[PDB]
C-alpha cells in the first residue's frame, strides 16, 4: 500500500488541544440576532455560499456576511470551528458573529470588513517589494493555522483579501479548511486545479499543511513571473503534466516512488518524460524586475514535489526573500 506521512511540523497539535477544539461536529453554535445585519450588495457567489456586503446596525460597522449554501452540519460546523479557533490570529479573517438567515435556512457568517482591492488590479500593480511583503503576510497567517492544527487547502489569490491602501492581508473562506490529524486520510478534491499540490494530482490522502506551501509556491510563481495561473492545466491530469514539464518527470517518480503511489495508468500517454527545468527560464523583460536570486530560491523551497520537502510556513518566513521587507 502507500507508505503513511506526517507533518514534520505541528504534528501533535490536535492531539494536545482539547477535544472540543477540534472536535467540531460537537460544536454548538452560539447565534447571534440575525437582525443586526442590513444586506447591502451581494459581493460574490462560491460553491457553497453566497457573500454580502452588509452593515452591522448595532456599531454602525460594515461587516461581510457569508450565507451558506446548503451542506451537512459538519462542513458547516467545521469553518465555524475553525474561524473560532483562528479568530485573532495574524491575517486571519474575523468572525464577528453567526446568525440564522430565515430564508436560506442555512448560517450566516457574518465577517470583519476587508476594503478589498480588485484582485485583477492587485496582480498587475504589485511591486517585487509588495509581494515580498504580502507573501510574507500570508506566511504569517498560515503558519498560525498550521501552528493551530488547521490546514487551509485553499489557498489562492481569490481567497487573500488585501486592502492594499492598508497593506491589510486577511486570509478567507476556510470552507474548505481541515484540521491536522497525523495519519488521517484527507479528500483529495480540495484547491482550485491550479493549486493542487502534487499530493492531491496524485491521490495521495496522507497529506498535511505542506499542501498550503505548494499552493503558496503557486501564487509566488504567477506573481513574480506574470503568469496567472502559473501551472495552467486543462483538468487533474494536465496539471500534472504541466507540473512535470517543470519539476521533472524523475523527480514526480521519486516523489510517488518515495510514498509507493502509482500514477493513474491514463498518464501513460500524456505524461511523458521531462528534465527538471531552471527557474529562470521563466524571467523576461515583463517579470525580470519581480525576479531575485531570492526569490527564484524561494520559489524553487516551495514548489517540490515532496510534501515532506516543502519549507514550512515557519521555514519560509526565515528565507533570504524576505530580508528586504520591513518587520514590524
Ligand atoms: N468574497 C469575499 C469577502 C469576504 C469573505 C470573508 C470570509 C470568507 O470565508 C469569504 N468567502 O468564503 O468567500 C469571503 C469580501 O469581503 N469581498 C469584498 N469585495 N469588495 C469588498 Br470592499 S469586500
Amino acid at each position: 500500500g502507500p507508505v503513511p506521512s506526517r507533518a514534520r511540523v505541528y504534528t501533535d497539535v490536535n492531539t494536545h488541544r482539547p477535544r472540543e477544539y477540534w472536535d467540531y461536529e460537537s460544536h454548538v453554535v452560539e447565534w447571534g440576532n440575525q437582525d443586526d445585519y442590513q444586506l447591502v450588495r451581494k459581493l460574490g457567489r462560491g460553491k457553497y455560499s453566497e457573500v454580502f456586503e452588509a452593515i452591522n446596525i448595532t456599531n454602525n460597522e460594515k461587516v461581510v456576511v457569508k450565507i451558506l449554501k446548503p451542506v451537512k452540519k459538519k462542513k458547516i460546523k467545521r469553518e465555524i470551528k475553525i474561524l473560532e479557533n483562528l479568530r485573532g490570529g495574524p491575517n486571519i479573517i474575523t468572525l464577528a458573529d453567526i446568525v440564522k438567515d430565515p430564508v436560506s435556512r442555512t448560517p450566516a457568517l457574518v465577517f470583519e470588513h476587508v476594503n478589498n482591492t480588485d484582485f485583477k488590479q492587485l496582480y498587475q500593480t504589485l511591486t517585487d517589494y509588495d509581494i515580498r511583503f504580502y507573501m510574507y503576510e500570508i506566511l504569517k497567517a498560515l503558519d498560525y493555522c498550521h501552528s493551530m492544527g488547521i490546514m487551509h487547502r485553499d489557498v489562492k489569490p481569490h481567497n487573500v483579501m488585501i486592502d492594499h491602501e492598508h497593506r491589510k492581508l486577511r486570509l478567507i473562506d476556510w470552507g474548505l479548511a481541515e484540521f491536522y490529524h497525523p495519519g488521517q486520510e484527507y479528500n483529495v478534491r480540495v484547491a482550485s486545479r491550479y493549486f493542487k499540490g502534487p499530493e492531491l494530482l496524485v491521490d495521495y490522502q496522507m497529506y498535511d499543511y505542506s499542501l498550503d506551501m505548494w499552493s503558496l509556491g503557486c501564487m509566488l510563481a504567477s506573481m513574480i513571473f506574470r503568469k496567472e495561473p502559473f501551472f495552467h492545466g486543462h483538468d487533474n491530469y494536465d496539471q500534472l503534466v504541466r507540473i512535470a514539464k517543470v519539476l521533472g518527470t524523475e523527480d514526480l517518480y521519486d516523489y510517488i516512488d518515495k510514498y509507493n503511489i502509482e500514477l493513474d495508468p491514463r498518464f501513460n500517454d500524456i505524461l511523458g518524460r521531462h528534465s527538471r527545468k531552471r527557474w529562470e527560464r521563466f524571467v523576461h523583460s515583463e517579470n525580470q524586475h519581480l525576479v531575485s536570486p531570492e526569490a527564484l530560491d524561494f520559489l524553487d523551497k516551495l514548489l517540490r514535489y515532496d510534501h515532506q520537502s516543502r519549507l514550512t510556513a515557519r521555514e519560509a518566513m526565515e528565507h533570504p526573500y524576505f530580508y528586504t521587507v520591513v518587520k514590524d
